[PDB]
């Protein structure tokens, strides 16, 4: 059946994101506006630095700056926890370990305000090297992909997830970021607790040529995968 959460994502939903961040004492704020189309798992957003200059590279904030917009194939629709928690929303907590560097700890509330999907985030980064790849702004600004591996967590009535992101470095190397993640529903109603699966994500980063503030234009595609259910036998 069309469960109640999925009904809110059949069309284009406007998106607001607000992030307060503190990395090694540098405080910043990011405001993002855009839209999501879960039918195609498509995100189009523009983020602006409102406090001033970012102490960290924009690509390291991508994974933090709304997985309820993932496209779950029909045969996987019973494993979409994120939509099933709507409109009351969910709390998403993450720890991002940057290899041989500091770590982010993020707490976000994702919920509907009227017809708008809203993501309010607080981020705290610690133990970062001053001349490292993050604070030294040594990372490339282009594109990256990710496979978010999701398992259920019925004790907290939510989900857990892990993944690895490999950010290209300007010299040619790789900055590794290990994400560990937990999501818990905000309401007390029933939610879909999924079998193991993953989200294939692709993120393209660009710049508005007319924008003079520190900003990031992001185009994202997120598709659930990892469950066949026997869709191969249908065609002999």
């Amino acid at each position: 059946m069309v469960s109640k959460g999925e009904e809110l994502f059949t069309g284009v939903v406007p998106i607001l994101v607000e992030l307060d961040g503190d990395v090694n004492g540098h405080k910043f704020s990011v405001s993002g506006e855009g839209e999501g189309d879960a039918t195609y798992g498509k995100l189009t957003l523009k983020f602006i630095s409102t406090t001033g200059k970012l102490p960290v590279p924009w690509p390291t904030l991508v994974t933090t700056l709304v997985q309820c917009f993932a496209r779950y194939p029909d045969h996987m629709k019973q494993h979409d926890f994120f939509k099933s928690a709507m409109p009351e929303g969910y709390v998403q907590e993450r720890t991002i370990f940057f290899k041989d560097d500091g770590n982010y700890k993020t707490r976000a509330e994702v919920k509907f305000e009227g017809d708008t999907l809203v993501n309010r985030i607080e981020l705290k980064g610690i133990d970062f090297k001053e001349d490292g790849n993050i604070l030294g702004h040594k990372l490339e600004y282009n594109y990256f992909s990710g496979n978010v591996y999701i398992t259920a967590d019925k004790q907290k009535n939510g989900i857990k997830a892990n993944f690895k992101i490999r950010h290209n470095i300007e010299d040619g190397g790789v900055q590794l970021a290990d994400h560990y993640q937990q999501n818990t529903p905000i309401g007390d109603g029933p939610v879909l607790l999924p079998d193991n699966h993953y989200l294939s994500c692709q993120s393209k980063l660009s710049k508005d040529p007319n924008e003079k503030r520190d900003h990031m234009v992001l185009l994202e595609f997120v598709t659930a995968a990892g469950i066949t259910l026997g869709m191969d036998e249908l065609y002999k």
